[PDB]
Formats: C-alpha cells, structure tokens, sequence
RNA sequence: UGCUUCGGCACAACUGUUAAAAUUGGAAAAAUACAGAGAAGAUUAGCAUGGCCCCUGCGCAAGGAUGACACGCAUAAAUCGAGAAAUGGUU
C-alpha cells in the first residue's frame, strides 16, 4: 500500500513548490498594504 | 622701466567650474527579520537561448547557483453551427 500510494502521487505530480509560496507571498504583501492603508487612515 | 624735442611716448592687457560653503538630494553597506535554489522520483555536471538584469575580470577569455530571471500557473472559451422540430402566426 505504501508503494501504491508513492506510485499514485509520483504518477500525478508535475508541479514545483514555489508556486505555493507565490499566492501566500502575494497575500502577505496585500495584508501589509492593507495595514499601511489603515495606518495612513 | 627704457626713450626721451623732458610734453609725454613706448611697453605690458581681463584670473577664477569663481566656496574657507550652503543646501541639496541619492546611494551601497550593516544588523534585524523575512524567507532561502534548474531539469524529470532523488542526487547531481554543465553549455546555451532572450534582455531597460547585472557583478568579478584587461577581456571578442573565464566566472558569478547551469549568475540571476523567464520557464506558463496554459482558471491563454484555442469556440459554434446544424437541423429538426416544432412551434408560432396567419389564413
Ligand atoms: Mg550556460
Ligand atoms: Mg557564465
Ligand atoms: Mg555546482
Ligand atoms: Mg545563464
């Protein structure tokens, strides 16, 4: 079963990791922008 | 200073980016914290390509993580007509 699950994952995956950083990083930046706008308010 | 009919002539001819400043602004770096690496399973050699990306180098070398980046994540609708049927107006 661990072999079959390793197989299933490795047969599905074509991505890389930093795309995950991507959206999260943009959200972080957006949050920072919102905080700055609030400070300006 | 010559020459002087001693009256005067002659010669010589325009420095300074002008600051001992004043601002004035833009800069690399440092720490901090962030976060922290190609290829397809993993681990790994690279050589490229493109340019409003550079750095080191005397460089038409070589290197910088294959220097980096890009590299697609294609929520890139790459999109629509054929026909029967059937229903709607009008006679
Ligand atoms: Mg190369
Ligand atoms: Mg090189
Ligand atoms: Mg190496
Ligand atoms: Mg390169």
């Amino acid at each position: 079963k661990e072999m079959l699950s390793e197989a299933r994952a490795r047969l599905a995956n074509t991505r890389g990791k930093k795309a995950k950083r991507k959206a999260r990083e943009k959200q972080l930046e957006e949050a920072r922008r919102l905080a700055q706008l609030q400070k300006k308010r």
